[PDB]
């Protein structure tokens, strides 16, 4: 009770020391990601051993405070916050391990070389940007396969040992802070003992819409590719998805989309045009943020940040990341930033993470983080919803001759469906297979074929040609080589639309009975009163509970699907009618493709 006094002060200055101490790790693990080298993987590592010592302290000293016993719920949550120890809590030999381990993964993704389909000799192609280039466009069917193959056998068949040890590690980890398995560790950061059920029904309403569009595509692959390639009872063959990992399928909306005589919005060629560059980009991302009056990006961040692929022979990770330094306005990106209408969504993605720092740097350090992971997600996806529309791209001068007539706007929404929706069994499966490792519920002997199985029973995808447990799949995406718990975007796929909603009745660009204004064609670039609303939100970073930060926007305290089918309900009635007229198959039988 008055012990709290003491305690505030130990709080005030441990924060301040965790801050600093946090900084120099960062800095090393920055110095790693931008410069792939045997001595800074050494560096970064060995930092973060130290740390971890510290961390270790910290625990220990907590419990000569009677912290539950305050009166302070505010004091109650940060020391709570402090015991959460994560892999700190590994004995120092296994943690060194685990390190090793973790890097030894993150770089053979970031290494991963392949050879030309045309020209055995030319080998140098990597997946940002040779690889991913072919995936997104070519329609050869057979050389879409041989790229799948080359990338999965090395960016996921190599580091299947690895992910052995990585799992046991995470396990041992997760036990040693007395949850059951990793899986309820990732599940704490959110705060809500049902979390996991509330995904399963939000899921469960949105799946038959995904359904639909799952049949429609399926159908129009099938007249593109021949009944050979794609079957019209089976799952669809993954690597004709125009995406490596098949989250997103925006890239083959030329041959897919519902009226293909009316526009179709790709403003690619006109960036390219008109001498965009990564700079460009950035500075437009920018000029969203501070026209919503939200906060310009300091000069640090110009200065520091990695906004393009280097161009000396240097490996690196080319994943798209954001970094937090933990001082004052010493913020970055690292993109390896190519000149399409994707990477002008990412880009706003990724700034989107630099707001929220840069909203909450005043916090004390155990709060200078999402209210919870998914939160952090959303904010940049917001803004690429508006930056998305017609309406906007028309302002910048992206978008020509534009005709927004009913058919137009159905490919419109149909585009925005291949992102936002496809994604939604993607998420899902990404950690529930991984869950269900952590858990001990998979035999090592069908650890790659439980893979499979839930990207079948979920996405109703499937491996271009036919895998076993010979193979390793699960690390060829990114997030899983590197352990980037993923249901944060799952998270955020659902409650982006919240925001927006809410972003846009309050930028007076959306009313449900008005025609003129329809939540599909919402921009909130100089929003006033939206970024308003945002700072209200991102400043508290994780100073209370999510459900206090959602409410702090719009007055909500819920996570809901409702505002994604609002967003899309006049493409399910229409996607709905449009199939029943085709005839349209819908659903898919289990899928023949890994071998036990
Ligand atoms: C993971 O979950 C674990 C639960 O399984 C948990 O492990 C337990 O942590 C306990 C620490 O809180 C620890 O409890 C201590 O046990 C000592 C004796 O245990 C020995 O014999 C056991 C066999 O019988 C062995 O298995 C052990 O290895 C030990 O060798 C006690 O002597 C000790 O006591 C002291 O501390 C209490 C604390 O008092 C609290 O604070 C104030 C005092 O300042 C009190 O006024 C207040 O009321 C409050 O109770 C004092 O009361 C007492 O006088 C002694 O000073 C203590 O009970 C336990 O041993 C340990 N393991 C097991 C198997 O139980 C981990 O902590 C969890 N990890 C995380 C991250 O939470
Ligand atoms: C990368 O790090 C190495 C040492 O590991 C160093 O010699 C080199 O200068 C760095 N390269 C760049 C481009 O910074
Ligand atoms: C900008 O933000 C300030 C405080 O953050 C607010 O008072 C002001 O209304 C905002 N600007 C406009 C034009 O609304
Ligand atoms: C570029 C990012 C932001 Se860290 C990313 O990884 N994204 C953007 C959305 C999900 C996802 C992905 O790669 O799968
Ligand atoms: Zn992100």
């Amino acid at each position: 009770v008055k012990e709290e006094i003491q305690a505030k002060e130990y709080l005030e200055n441990l924060n301040k020391e965790l801050a600093k101490r946090t900084n120099v790790e960062t800095e090393a693990a920055w110095a790693y990601g931008s410069n792939i080298t045997d001595e800074n993987e050494k560096k970064k590592n060995e930092i973060s051993a130290e740390l971890a010592k510290f961390m270790k302290e910290v625990a220990s000293d907590t419990t000569k405070f009677q912290w539950r016993s305050y009166q302070s719920e505010d004091l109650k949550r940060q020391f709570k916050a402090l015991t959460k120890l994560g892999y700190a809590a590994l004995p120092e030999d296994d943690y060194a391990e685990l390190l090793d381990t973790l890097s030894a993964m993150e770089s053979n993704f970031a290494k991963v070389k392949v050879c030309d389909y045309k020209d055995s000799t030319k080998c140098d192609l990597a997946l940002d940007p040779e690889i991913e280039e072919v995936i997104s466009k070519s329609r050869d069917h057979e050389e879409l396969a041989y790229y799948w193959r080359e990338f999965y056998d090395k960016a996921g068949t190599a580091v299947r040992s690895q992910f052995e040890r990585y799992v046991e590690l995470n396990t041992k980890a997760a036990k040693l802070n007395n949850f059951t398995s990793g899986a309820e560790a990732w599940l704490d950061e959110y705060e809500d003992d049902t979390f996991e059920q509330q995904l399963e029904d939000i899921f469960a309403d949105i799946r038959p819409l995904y359904q639909q569009i799952h049949g429609y595509v399926r159908f129009r692959l099938r007249k593109h590719y021949g009944d050979a390639v794609v079957s019209e009872t089976g799952p669809i063959p993954m690597h004709l998805l125009g995406n490596m990992w098949a989250q997103q399928w925006s890239e083959i909306a030329d041959i897919v989309s519902p009226f293909p005589e009316k526009p179709l919005v790709d403003v690619s060629a006109e960036m390219e045009k008109q001498g965009y560059t990564p700079l460009k980009m950035f500075q437009m991302g920018d000029d969203f943020f501070t026209s919503m009056n939200l906060t310009k990006l300091p000069q640090d961040f110009w200065d520091k940040s990695i906004i393009e692929k280097p161009t000396d022979g240097r490996d690196l990770v080319c994943h798209a990341s954001a970094w937090d330094f933990y001082l004052t306005d010493d913020v970055r990106i690292k993109q390896c930033t190519r000149v399409t209408q994707d990477q002008l969504f990412t880009v706003h993605h990724e700034l989107g993470h630099i707001q929220y720092f840069l909203q909450y740097q005043h916090q004390p350090f155990v709060y200078r983080t999402g209210a919870n992971p998914g939160f952090h997600e959303a904010v940049g996806d917001v803004l690429s919803l508006s930056v998305s529309t017609p309406k906007h791209l028309e302002k910048i001068g992206l978008l020509k001759d534009y005709v927004r007539d009913d058919e137009a706007r159905i490919n419109q929404l149909f585009l925005t469906a291949l992102d936002k929706i496809v994604f939604l069994p993607f998420a899902f499966t990404m950690d529930k297979y991984r869950w269900s490792l952590f858990r001990g519920e998979v035999d090592k002997a069908n650890w790659n074929c439980a893979f499979w199985k839930l990207r079948d029973e979920y996405s109703g995808i499937e491996p271009p040609v036919v895998r076993s447990e010979k193979d390793f799949d699960a690390p060829a995406k990114y997030h899983i080589s590197a352990d980037v718990e993923y249901l944060r975007y799952l998270v955020s796929f659902i409650i982006q639309f919240q925001f927006y909603k809410s972003a846009c009745i309050k930028a007076g660009q959306y009313d449900p009975d008005n025609v003129e204004l329809p939540l599909d064609n919402c921009d909130i670039y100089g929003s006033a009163a939206a970024g308003a609303a945002f700072h209200n939100m991102l400043s508290m970073g994780a100073s209370k509970p999510w459900p206090d930060a959602l409410e702090a926007f719009n007055g909500e305290r819920i996570m809901s699907g409702k505002a994604i089918a609002e967003y899309f309900e006049p493409l399910r009635v229409w996607l709905e009618a449009e199939n029943i007229k085709n005839n349209v198959h819908i659903g898919w039988t289990t899928s023949n493709k890994c071998v036990s």
